[PDB]
């Protein structure tokens, strides 16, 4: 920096081109030699993907931490992600290299030290002694690791380029992105630098950017944010969403057709004003007819298969999740001609012709930053159908929360509601006791604390997850795999009387061991992303 005088001082590096960021001449009249050198720009320029305190870059400038994928990498960790011995950098046994120290002298190839030459997108690695395995990453923990960005990195003033999915995030200001995405406007206190992910539109999912492909493609960058749960966190409804890419439904949605628009009460509904009261233990039982009126079967076409469920949130979207329709494991790759939504059945077989309507998907958005590699993490999906579904008494859509919403929710309720016909016991186990039932089932289940669910499983929940069952006891026992696997977990409210979605049925380890919980996938979230992901349209 040149804050007016102290150019009296002689030059800081450390004062000025690290406490502060800096120029080119700065630079130069703190260095001896004119050594503007290659390594060492990106020393500064490889760096940049790092901007936080006088750490964040000392850290990284002395080669301690990666770098994004980081070539900047100059320590000492002579080993594998496995842990395999690495291999010298000098020698050719058990591999002759490729990249020997003239191909990729920029980089700090000696000893036998992981570093990214080539930069791999797994990064810093080395050359391993086990003849079978040629090159490998290591693991190297990553600058500031202990940092924790917050708020869904509001503040963030940064400068990624680049997604989860490592796509470049175009520039805010294009003639489209600026221009013809005029259309949305932003919280005007985030800076919007070039192409640099920000949160404008306060998404609570994390910071994001345009992308190529289709107009308002987009995708949201990786940052480490901070823990920050919601239950440890109005009159009436007000709409959210622009009901020209919604579809209606909206502004009337969650008010039962059949009840709370009758003012009649389901046959287990008391139970769940009733939050409180240590309850008896009410299993599951063939609904009453739409008692769940946002309920969607998800139809595999040939053969015909029930895959999963998922729910109804306008006559045109469909919420699920991205493993059902998504998954490398059991080779599951379903496109938008495979598959058909039942909208409002109640049998599981039966052709309830009177009453349920059937149709084809016309685009189906699994969750930008969805990854099963380590641990169905965000396991969310989005479906569009080729026609608004007319409603009815059985067929007429859910209420998605904002974050405020769900907060109040979970501090008055402490039950939710649990349907379908029992998929995930379907696809997740062999379904050994007796057989799949013969209706729409329903059960409600209690909300489990956070610090609970944690320590009930060597497993990992972000804040962004939730599980429900009772605790397995001798009477107070636990069946905890319960729903359709991408189905609803709903509450309904007492300001209001509207049902909203609390979650998404995810996979539960409580599925096998008798011991634990079934786990889900807060929808509060959502709502800035599927606002996205509607507005890519007009039609
Ligand atoms: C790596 O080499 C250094 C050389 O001093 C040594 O301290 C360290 O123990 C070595 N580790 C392995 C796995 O070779
Ligand atoms: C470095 O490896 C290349 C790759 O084939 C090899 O041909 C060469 O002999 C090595 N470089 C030098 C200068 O010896
Ligand atoms: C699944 O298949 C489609 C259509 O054949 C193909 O374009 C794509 O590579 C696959 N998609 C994913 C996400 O793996
Ligand atoms: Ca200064
Ligand atoms: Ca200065
Ligand atoms: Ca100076
Ligand atoms: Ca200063
Ligand atoms: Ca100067």
């Amino acid at each position: 920096a040149n804050t007016f005088l102290e150019e009296v001082r002689k030059g800081n590096l450390e004062r000025e081109c690290v406490e502060e960021t800096c120029s080119y001449e700065e630079a130069f009249e703190a260095l001896e030699s004119s050594t503007a050198t290659d390594v060492f720009w990106a020393k500064y320029t490889a760096c940049e993907t790092a901007r936080t305190p006088r750490d964040k870059l000392a850290a990284c400038l002395e080669g301690n931490c990666a770098e994004g994928l980081g070539t900047n990498y100059r320590g000492h960790v002579n080993i594998t992600r496995s842990g395999i011995e690495c291999q010298l950098w000098r020698s050719r046994y058990p591999h002759k290299p490729e990249i020997n120290s003239t191909t990729h002298p920029g980089a700090d190839l000696q000893e036998n030290f992981c570093r990214n030459p080539d930069s791999s997108t797994t990064g810093p690695w080395c050359y391993t002694t086990d003849p079978t395995v040629r090159r490998q990453e290591c693991s190297i923990p990553v600058c500031g690791q202990e940092q924790c960005v917050p708020d869904r990195g509001q503040q963030y003033q940064g400068r990624l380029a680049v997604t989860t999915h490592g796509l470049p995030c175009l520039a805010w200001a294009s003639a489209q992105a600026k221009a013809l995405s005029k259309h949305q406007d932003f919280n005007s206190a985030v800076q919007l630098v070039e192409n640099f992910c920000r949160n404008p539109d306060g998404d609570e999912e994390g910071v994001w950017c345009y992308v190529a492909g289709k107009p308002g493609d987009f995708g949201y960058c990786d940052l480490n944010y901070c823990e920050e749960a919601v239950e440890e966190e109005t009159s009436e409804y007000q709409t959210f969403f622009n009901p020209r890419t919604f579809g209606s439904g909206e502004a009337d949605c969650g008010l039962r057709p059949l009840f709370e628009k009758k003012s009649l009460e389901d046959k287990t509904e008391r139970e769940l004003l009733e939050s409180y009261i240590d309850g008896r233990i009410v299993e599951g039982s063939d609904a009453e007819i739409g008692m769940s009126p946002w309920q969607v079967m998800l139809f595999r076409k040939s053969p015909q298969e029930l895959l999963c469920g998922a729910s109804l949130i306008s006559d045109r979207w469909v919420l699920t999740a991205a493993h059902c329709l998504l998954y490398p494991p059991w080779d599951k790759n379903f496109t938008e001609n495979d598959l058909l939504v039942r909208i409002g059945k109640h049998s599981r077989t039966r052709y309830e012709r009177n009453i349920e309507k059937i149709s084809m998907l016309e685009k189906i958005y699994i969750h930008p930053r969805y990854n099963w590699r380590e641990n169905l993490d965000r396991d969310i999906a989005l479906m569009k159908l080729k026609k608004p579904v007319a409603f009815s008494d059985y067929i007429h859509p859910v209420c998605l929360p904002d974050r405020e919403t769900a907060a109040s929710l979970l501090q008055a309720g402490y039950k939710g509601r649990v349907t379908g016909w029992g998929n995930l016991k379907e696809t997740w186990t062999a379904n050994v006791g007796k057989g799949q039932p013969s209706v729409l089932q329903v059960v409600n289940l209690p909300i489990v604390e956070r610090p609970v669910c944690k320590d009930s499983t060597r497993i990992r929940i972000t804040d962004n997850m939730f599980c429900a069952g009772y605790k397995p006891d001798e009477g107070k026992r636990g069946d905890a795999c319960e729903g359709d696997s991408g189905g609803p977990f709903v509450m309904k409210s007492p300001f209001n009387n509207r049902w909203y979605q609390m979650g998404i049925v995810s996979w539960g380890e409580g599925c096998d061991r008798d011991g634990k919980y079934g786990f889900y996938t807060h929808v509060f979230r959502l709502k800035k992303w599927i606002q996205k992901v509607i507005d890519q349209f007009g039609e």
